[PDB]
């Protein structure tokens, strides 16, 4: 399950191990990445073999893609799905409260019983960050350090797929794949961050859920069953 000793066969479902192949050396060098960080001291979120779960869903059954910054901060939040905790997490991250406040709004769902989106993930929906790690209590601290060219990679083999997508970019560094997603078959919904500090300049009222449905629908897709627990 290293990334560093792994190859991506072993690694990831067999749709994205294919997706992936351009970044093979790159995934490889992550995992050199985070050896030498332990080897420094420091630690990075979430544990190594939930780095690449977002993956391990068929690449081939995506149909919407719901993109963040980096994972949670905090020890015991990330799970290696974008705003996922595990179900026995509370209080929720104030992130997570705030996607699911939009949630309600917007679908009309009473809130869910946990933070656990694995329905989301088994349901086609993928769970991404534009960078797979980060050092606990330091957000944006492995910004720079090499997953770009990976999550980039993953959104160019999505996008060049003979199928539909929607993307859901969610702050400034999601908002990079925007070029990307160019292609007919894919169209991209953009909004502030869900944290709360960027949350009341777009992301509250943005309606996301409903209007991703709406265009996979236009685009001869079935909506994401996005109700929770
Ligand atoms: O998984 C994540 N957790 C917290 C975030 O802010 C983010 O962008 N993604
Ligand atoms: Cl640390
Ligand atoms: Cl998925
Ligand atoms: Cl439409
Ligand atoms: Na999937």
């Amino acid at each position: 399950a290293s990334m560093t000793a792994r190859p991506l066969s072993e690694l990831v479902e067999r749709g994205w191990a294919a997706a992936l192949e351009p970044v093979a050396d790159q995934v490889a060098h992550m995992g050199q990445f985070l050896r030498a960080e332990i080897a420094a001291g420091r630690r990075y979120l979430p544990a190594g073999s939930n780095v690449l779960r977002a993956f391990t869903f068929p690449f081939d059954n995506v149909r919407v893609l719901i993109v963040g910054q980096d994972p949670y901060p905090t020890p015991g939040h990330a799970v290696g799905l974008s705003f996922s905790v595990a179900p026995d997490v509370r209080p929720w991250p104030r992130s997570l409260a705030n996607i699911f406040d939009e949630y309600t709004a917007d679908l009309g769902y009473p809130l869910p019983s946990n933070g656990d989106l694995t329905p989301w993930a088994q349901r086609g929906v993928l769970l991404l960050n534009r960078v797979l790690t980060v050092r606990p209590s330091n957000p944006a601290s492995h910004r720079g350090k090499g997953w770009e060219a990976v999550t980039e990679c993953a959104i160019r083999a999505l996008a060049a797929r003979a199928a539909p997508l929607v993307a859901i970019l969610w702050g400034r560094d999601a908002s990079t794949l925007k070029p990307m997603l160019a292609a007919g078959n894919c169209v991209a919904i953009e909004s502030p961050h869900p944290s709360p500090l960027s949350a009341s300049r777009g992301f509250f009222g943005s309606r996301p859920f409903s209007r991703a449905n709406e265009l996979l629908v236009g685009m001869g897709a079935e909506p994401i069953d996005w109700r929770l627990p």
